[PDB]
């Protein structure tokens, strides 16, 4: 078949090329995202494959319907930037890749946890400043001696629980929709108990509106002194302001943030002004007990390979069997 | 009983005090190390407890013998700075703490491994330089998808193997004196195969003279491109020069060094000149794919607590049962 791909990223290229060789299909990829203008390149292809945070507007589906392209598969999870109504209107079907690599994210959460437990940021700051003696004065903690609280026992949450348990840590979890049946690796506890007992709090919950600021001032007040919070999930989960105050007061020993609350706004400022123009960001970046990352928890060779291969397979599924396990409808 | 402790470090104090309360024994501690002058403070105590890299000279044992103190227990592992002959001459007995916390070191090795697999140093360097976009261009790797080669299957090596296996990694190991019997978590392979197949090489071998530069030019030549080497063991294991060349040529993706080859020499320069005066150190410190630490792999609250409690228990063992599991005699 003939498939056209949009939003092709530097690391995806080799996989796109390899998938073409492996399956014998024709794959044409483009750096540009899919919009009303670029969708015109798809005339004559059997399906479209894309990855972008920019909108998938009604116009895109209109031209697709016009060229007879009935399927669109995305390489990521989120569908919030997709005009679903316009899509259903033009009879276009969609599938995403909900679990390209839960391990990539779980491993990143472990990476930030160990980094903070061993005060790696404080250590590196002192070495760079030329103070070798002071660099060795921040006593660390063993993950195997901690109680880790995981919020969200979905795909990623389960993998993170397994990794934490591998260190010998005591693992407790909270999820409004608990798994049914046995799970020897952890115990479900109430949200209050999770906050009160956890040395490390790891977030793996969806970024739906009702989870906005689920970690807020009240949550921070329940936490034990010296707690660590890791967020590789979504930007709206933590009240960054309250977080900062608790870092300053010493309540929180450190935090690992891969999805910064104002990332979207800041990326816009960066484009228009060449800087984040964000004083909160600057303050956090200057604290050695804070480890910020530019939304890269998913960023591994395995994950990127899977984003490409899985999404393309879903496309081939639609095109041959007329159904696929990850079809999205709402 | 009455016990005097030397070389008391900032983090050890609370444990010294707590041990006194817990056992009801009298414990007097000092910041100063044990030498011919300070040993005089021990007159009237039942035993001596110390931790230092400075020498334990013949004179120290002479005054001990004079005050009737028959036992010395150290809080660390190494006994190379102890005049054993002088000690045996004056009938003084010794015990060390060979495994205060193998987990502290194994966890640190995992910390450096994940840090490098996710290019954390490159990421942090770019964020600090204000380049958020570039900070997200260093694709990482999943530990669970790697083949990890562990050198040395002793106390620490075994714990590290367990932790790596917890991630799902394939683990192979090399030890001149293989464990007897079953060990489902890893396979023993020849040294050449370990170098040729490992994505990550983790060292947990003793720093005896014959292991000097066990990781040398020839070893580096056998390694696969993009390999990572972790050394939380001893300063003499890696030919740092050859290592640097292989980092520069791109053969090695990164290294985590907790025991720098010229640490001892450099600490002396630091004292006399206020700087390491080490260009090799400076060059390594400037590479974001190199993670140096000031000999802190053991540095956790659990390890320090155990160094204190275990060594004191060994002292109490000598003083009451006249024997202890960790007595050293050569
Ligand atoms: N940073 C990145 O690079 C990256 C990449 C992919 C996905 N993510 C995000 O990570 C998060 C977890 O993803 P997943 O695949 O495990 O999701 P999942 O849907 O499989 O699991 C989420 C779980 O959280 C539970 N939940 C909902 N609200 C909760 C709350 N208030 N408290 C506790 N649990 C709650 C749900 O019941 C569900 O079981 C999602 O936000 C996902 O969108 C981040
Ligand atoms: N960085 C730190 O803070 C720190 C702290 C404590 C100990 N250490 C060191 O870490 C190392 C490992 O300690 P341990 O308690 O596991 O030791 P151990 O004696 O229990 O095990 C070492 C093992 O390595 C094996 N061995 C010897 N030479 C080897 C070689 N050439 N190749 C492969 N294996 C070899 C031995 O047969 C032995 O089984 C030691 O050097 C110890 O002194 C470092
Ligand atoms: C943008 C993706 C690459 C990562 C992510 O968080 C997602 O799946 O939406
Ligand atoms: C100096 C100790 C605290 C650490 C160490 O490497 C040792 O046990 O000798």
């Amino acid at each position: 078949m003939k498939i056209i791909a949009y939003g092709a990223r530097v690391d995806e290229i080799q996989y796109f090329k390899q998938w073409a060789k492996d399956t014998g299909n024709t794959l044409e990829y483009h750096t540009e995202f899919l919009d009303e203008n670029t969708v015109e390149w798809a005339k004559g292809f059997d399906g479209i494959n894309s990855l972008q945070t920019t909108p998938y507007a009604a116009g895109v589906f209109e031209k697709m319907h016009a060229y007879g392209i009935k399927f669109l598969t995305i390489r990521n999870v989120g569908t919030d930037n997709i005009d679903m109504t316009a899509m259903k209107q033009y009879g276009i079907r969609l599938s995403n890749v909900p679990a390209y690599s839960p391990a990539a994210i779980a491993e990143f959460a472990l990476t930030d946890t160990l980094y903070l437990l061993r005060n790696m940021g404080k250590v590196q700051a002192q070495l760079q400043a030329g103070d070798y003696e002071k660099a060795g004065t921040f006593i660390g903690k063993e993950l195997g001696q901690q109680t880790v609280g995981v919020m969200g026992t979905g795909h990623i949450g389960q993998v993170a629980i397994k990794l934490f348990k591998g260190f010998g840590a005591k693992v407790i979890a909270y999820d409004p929709y608990p798994m049914k049946g046995d799970h020897p690796d952890f115990d479900y506890v109430s949200l209050e108990d999770l906050f009160k007992q956890s040395d490390v709090i790891d977030l793996h919950v969806p970024g739906i509106e009702q989870n906005t600021h689920i970690i807020n001032e009240a949550a921070f007040n329940l936490m034990k002194p010296g707690a660590i919070v890791i967020n590789t999930a979504r930007p709206n989960l933590i009240d960054t302001q309250a977080m900062l105050s608790n870092l300053k007061s010493g309540k929180l020993a450190g935090v690992g943030i891969d999805t910064y609350e104002y990332e979207t706004e800041d990326l816009l400022n960066l484009a228009k002004h060449g800087s984040f123009k964000d004083p909160l960001w600057d303050e956090l970046l200057g604290m050695p007990n804070v480890v910020l990352s530019p939304h890269i928890a998913y960023y591994t060779e395995t994950a990127v390979h899977n984003m490409v291969y899985f999404s393309l397979q879903h496309l081939v599924d639609f095109l041959t069997k007329g159904e696929t396990s990850t079809e999205v409808t709402g």
